[PDB]
């Protein structure tokens, strides 16, 4: 024991394997579910300071399977783990569910045979990742691992011989590895028998057993890892379009793991653990050179955390927590469940204070979550401190997290103005190679910020099943040589795969400012997905083919500028190249407003291409309610559905609407349908009896 | 009339379109079904020379929207299409299918408003889109436009006045522009009453009406364009799920037109013809600078089949379509149709030739569809002239493409185990940057090759509705520092994805000289979809966790070495460090050799990770049995699906089968299955009626 005469027990020494853990850099497995009490014990805290908490406010059972191989609740000592996975299930009574949300979190033991993944570890992950997705509750993965477990048949070790060219020489070579009759009789003692596949023959009078394939008693030694990765790869690729999956990389994380970390999508690097394919060590072996210096080098947060892999980092073991705990907190608490709503001091019924200017740069985070100002807080189109940003270390054109309108959580995507640096660190391997720097302008989408929009618009979908705002600001593509050759066309054409997918409504709202131009309009337009989009223009904002530069030059060339001079100016109508040339300027300027006349939010309505022309100031208060009635809607067309097209649906719900109610006053749609719930209810229970 | 004198009547006059066409480098709209025509019989020819087709082997029809916006055959003179769109029915009668085979042609016409999408067009588009989805056969698009059509508001041009800052100095500047009462009254006589949004105002004692607005009476200028845009572009996300798509850039394909390439994701490039998204020249505008010289530096073959946005080129309009029409060889008739058994001169029931060694260098096609050698033809293990390469221009490492077993089609995957140049040619927007040329180890994964092999699985998946093959010959993925921040593992992970989406049998097949490591088994273990894979290993293939040399470094050390010399070595059991040092090379080649016996077939079979061992020349006859087999077990399983779990219909499925009849045995399965498929289409019958 060691240290002597402290107050409390040393709980290092009571569990020597806390101390192994800790010596690793990481938390033990059995304190993480103390860890999550801390976290959502915090998140109390910051909602309501006042409140009072109770130890039965958070409830955690590990979860182990019986003698029929199901998963069950038990109560025991830290460290009676037979297997190296372990897992949780936790009951918390959070501020979205007073009443109690739960999930299962799954986690590898580091201490248990270095958190490698053998046959039994790969099942039992499988088997509570199945558990959770017929609940429907979330699945939180704690990474601490050395990938697929490896091993050699220990038994052949002492006993093989080797047939050697030359007995007297061996450095001369050899023929092949055998048994002796003895080494084959200590085999069949030990009842080891299948061990080793042997084909006998006889050399010089001696009997000799031909190891042609070592097979091993001891399982988890090869293949039978690599079936358990595939199968953990499969489910965790299954579940993520199913539960809502998260991923903390709390140790280093190898192989599979680092596979599991990406299957999982949405994950948490703990700073200075690394995700790796194969370590460097490995990699300087195989090239010959001494290559590389750390396995950080390789997967660390400077790596991953920049490529979109790592959603988010973090300081330490709590802090990847913490961050879970506030992810979740917009997530439905299980499949199907009702968004969660969360009522906080700034309420819906308030103007948006910070509109941006065009001779003004802005930071996009202004107009969603607002900013603070030397003349008090000017507040932005969402939830104060709702604003959770997520893959802000990768694509950072695009600006993407969860936010809340007047308690109603949903997932924004917004246009980051300013021109974006990134460093492409220079190949340790190619001793030519020198780190690149790469500008990308402001409102153009790029190979890299496309994917991160799809990636987002997937990421709110699966799992998370929250309704989403795109507050669409971007000129087009990156049409160059560059860009078209680092396939800018592929993800450009994954949005609107996942926008097509959509399962909750979206509101694509050009802001003041703002624009959305020929190829940008194209993979955002609502008619990509009629049943959950719409489209909105602020009074401010601009949207055509081209930008007005561009129309000029196709449509408003220089014979229609001198047919324009020849009626507009009375000294025009060689004695004229003189006043051409003073005019031009003027007269350029002249066809750019025409142009730009046409690239109105008027147009649009006029046109029919958006819902409504919007005033920014006015925005909260409209989505809020639109939202709203949205949500209500959509339920109500769920529950018809228990064969008819959405357009029927919505037809036969709106007639049950009194003949007072105006189908387009979404507060009074929205208000008419929460009074009326149970009334609704017993309509469709008598509609479900004529069926 | 030019030219005089010609034998038959000159085309290109009887409809000048034909010769605008021509001048502008592609195939006049109407004559594309002709290329079809000569296509399809040069089909037959190759296929059974001795062959006479009839002109009603081949027909072709127009459809056309009639008055109830409903599509329907016509019979009318080429040049009256009064929409730039059209599309065709084709009916032929081809080697797969004797009895006729259909699909829709839809195409731009380039003469038609320069090829350009206005509503009316991107209306039709769709309209042919959900009527080949309807009926589920393919839709061919044909690529030859300027995207979303441009335009402004032609009657606002000779009537608008500026309301200028000093009437006598116009280059002074200018407030806002106006109508007079005169240009209100021409608006108010010619019925463009609506082409503007006006403000009445009195300057003067003059009467202005101040434009806030332009509209237009023309239909088609500019977010109408882009409306009709992404209903297409979501159209075709939604057909390439559900219908075989295939797009022929024929002339350029710009925005929009761009972006349909992509979606429908199968495309042939004609040579010369760019896929773009913004043009060189507005580029440059942009830009300042003079940065690029032509629209083929942006979307030429050098860019897209180098990129893999174009699966193949052309050398011109027919070659272009001879390929569809060989592509279309392998593809079912319409959806959920039987793949096309086409057998040919190479029968099943032959040995594989080919065979790879390890001291010998090779190219995977030949042990796909053999090779040529001085003393005849080495068959493979797919049917001679079978191998329809595609994405043969981008991440070479992986060799994709169509082939048949015995005639029936299926895709397959192989590994180049030969290295890979690839040349990033010189971004023309950064002086600072010259050409780099990146090579690639054989049978590692790398971003690119990860990225082609989940586009071969979800293009032979969908539409295609194919089974596959992949000869698995990896090492793992490229865990080096530049192939990790290039997203590896994203890459890899969308390989888990395409399989877990894979509706037609699978086989994975480790061949000959091949091998299948930790990361590269991961990703395609047959529990990653249990009920469509299967895998196999080669008597000559490998398999563990790490290489043997990478096993041998965690589990065979020195102190093991030693005491593998102090029981093998008379003379070693500072006199011992001399020894030491002459047995370590021979001692490491020991260790060596111990390992690599674990990394066997028969470890593989042992351990049941794998379905059966196989002997490469036998691979041919076992496959097409096999096959032919979970071809037909499949088809019953759908039939019976008309509450179950797949291993509960197979079980009632294989009940039916004669007491006789060994399950095991696949050519006795598929026998009995075939010479009954009516007598257990009664039993289906019967038990319909007990539901
Ligand atoms: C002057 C002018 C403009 C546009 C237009 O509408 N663009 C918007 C889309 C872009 C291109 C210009 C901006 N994007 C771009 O790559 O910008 C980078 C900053 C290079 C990354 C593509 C069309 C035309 C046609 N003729 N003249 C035009
Ligand atoms: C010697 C040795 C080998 C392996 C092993 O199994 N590898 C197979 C997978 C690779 C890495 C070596 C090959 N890949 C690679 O990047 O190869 C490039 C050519 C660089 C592109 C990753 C593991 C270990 C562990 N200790 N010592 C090892």
């Amino acid at each position: 024991l060691r240290p002597i005469a402290t107050p409390y027990p040393v709980k290092e020494w009571l569990q020597p394997k806390r101390y192994k853990a800790h010596l690793m850099g990481t938390t033990y497995v059995y304190d993480f579910p103390e860890l999550f009490r801390q976290a959502s014990s915090s998140q109390w805290k910051n909602f309501s300071a006042d409140v009072k908490l109770t130890d039965d406010f958070f409830i955690s059972n590990e979860l182990i399977e019986d003698e029929n191989g199901e998963l069950t609740e038990v109560e025991r000592e830290p460290g009676a783990n037979a297997i190296g996975m372990v897992a949780f299930k936790i009951t918390v009574k959070t501020p979205e569910y007073p009443r109690g949300r739960q999930f299962v979190v799954v986690a590898n033991d580091i201490t248990f045979k270095i958190g490698s993944f053998g046959p039994q570890e790969d099942e039992f992950f499988n088997k509570v990742t199945e558990y959770a997705r017929k609940r429907g509750i979330p699945r939180i993965y704690l990474a601490a691992n050395s990938g697929a477990r490896i091993g050699m048949a220990e038994e052949i070790v002492p006993l093989f011989q080797v047939a050697w060219n030359d007995a007297a020489n061996p450095d001369k070579g050899f023929q092949y590895l055998y048994l002796t009759s003895e080494g084959m009789e200590t085999l069949k003692k030990f009842d080891k028998e299948n061990s080793v596949l042997t084909e006998r023959t006889v050399i010089n009078g001696e009997e000799r057993f031909v190891i042609k394939t070592i097979i091993g008693s001891e399982d988890g030694l090869g293949v039978e890892c690599l079936r358990g990765s595939g199968l953990i790869a499969g489910a965790t690729s299954r579940a993520y379009h199913d539960i809502f999956t998260i991923t903390l990389v709390t140790c280093r994380s190898v192989g599979i793991g680092a596979y599991l970390v990406r299957l999982g999508q949405r994950a948490i690097q703990v700073e200075g653990q690394p995700i790796i394919l194969t370590g460097a060590s490995a990699l300087n072996k195989v090239l010959g050179r001494e290559v590389y210096t750390s396995n950080l080098q390789l997967g660390g947060t400077q790596i991953m955390y920049n490529n979109g892999v790592s959603h988010l980092t973090a300081v330490d073991d709590l802090a990847g927590v913490e961050k879970i705990v506030e992810w979740m907190s917009y997530v439905p608490a299980k499949r199907n469940m009702p968004v969660p709503i969360l009522e906080t001091k700034d309420t819906w019924d308030r103007p948006v204070d910070f509109t941006p200017t065009n001779d003004e740069t802005y930071d996009v985070r202004w107009m969603i979550e607002g900013r603070e100002t030397e003349s008090g807080f000017e507040y932005g189109l969402f939830d104060k401190g709702s604003f959770f940003e997520t893959l802000s270390g990768w694509a950072k054109g695009v600006v993407v997290g969860r936010a809340r309108l007047g308690g109603i959580p949903l997932g924004v995507i917004g246009v980051e103005t300013r021109t974006v640096e990134n460093l492409i660190p220079a190949d340790p391997a190619n001793p030519n190679s020198a780190e690149t720097l790469i500008q990308q302008a402001g409102q153009v989408w790029f190979p890299n910020s496309a994917f991160k929009t799809a990636q987002a618009i997937n990421d709110f979908n699966n799992g998370e099943q929250l309704p989403m705002m795109i507050l669409a600001n971007w000129r087009g593509f990156s049409g160059g040589q560059r860009d078209m050759f680092n396939e800018v066309l592929k993800y450009g054409s994954f949005i609107v795969d996942a926008l097509v997918d959509y399962k909750q409504p979206i509101i694509i709202y050009i802001p003041p400012t703002g624009e959305l131009r020929g190829g940008s309009w194209v993979v955002v337009d609502p008619t990509i997905n009629a049943d959950q989009m719409e489209m909105y223009a602020d009074v401010n904002a601009r949207a055509g083919v081209l930008e007005p530069e561009g129309t000029v030059e196709i449509k408003f060339r220089r014979e229609k500028l001198l047919d324009t001079m020849n009626r507009l100016d009375d000294k025009y109508r060689k004695q004229l190249a003189d006043r051409e040339r003073e005019l031009l300027p003027i007269y350029g300027q002249i066809s750019l407003q025409f142009a730009d006349l046409h690239d109105r939010s008027s147009r649009m309505v006029a046109k029919g291409v958006i819902s409504k022309e919007l005033e920014w100031t006015e925005a909260r208060r409209f989505f809020f309610w639109r939202l709203r009635r949205r949500l209500n809607e959509e339920y109500l067309i769920k529950r018809l559905s228990h064969e008819a097209s959405r357009l029927e649906k919505i037809a036969r719900i709106r007639s049950w609407y009194p003949a007072s109610v105006d189908h387009e006053d979404d507060r009074q749609v929205a208000t008419w349908i929460e009074e009326n719930y149970k009334t609704l209810d017993d309509k469709l229970k008598g509609l479900k009896l004529e069926s």
